[PDB]
């Protein structure tokens, strides 16, 4: 791994930022690899989070935020365009009203803001990837 994981990364995200993420699952799929991504709004992981993004490679992705310390309603889509074995860019760019998911240039859903993305502080990356780069771009 280019870098350690978990990797916690301050941030500041404003309308417009986008947050790339390169790496490779550490396991094949049939061993059910995860890949975690949480905008915390504190380097504190107990602190709030925003977005809440859980690939259960070749399987489904879960999403869902924090709010007073108490887990939101769960969303999910079963669109994980990762590919067994090989690198994967994950985009994840911040509109006005919501997230926008992007793996390897496929979009695959919008997570609409319930707090301002501008209240992110952290953005961790965890679980069962190595991490090869992770970019914050205007």
């Amino acid at each position: 791994s280019s870098l350690p994981v978990p990797y916690k990364l301050p941030v500041s995200l404003s309308v417009g930022s986008c947050v790339i993420i390169k790496g490779t699952p550490i396991h094949s799929f049939i061993n059910d690899p995860q890949l975690q991504v949480d905008f915390y709004t504190d380097m504190d992981e107990d602190s709030d989070i925003a977005f809440h993004f859980r690939v259960h490679f070749g399987n489904h992705v879960v999403m869902n935020r924090r709010e007073f310390g108490i887990w939101m309603l769960e969303e999910t889509t079963d669109y994980v365009p990762f590919e067994d074995g090989k690198q994967f860019e994950l985009c994840i760019y911040v509109h006005y009203n919501e997230y926008e998911i992007k793996v390897n240039g496929i979009r695959i859903y919008g997570f609409v803001h319930r707090i301002p993305p501008s209240f992110v502080k952290m953005v961790q990356v965890s679980r069962d990837i190595s991490l090869t780069s992770v970019c914050v771009c205007n």
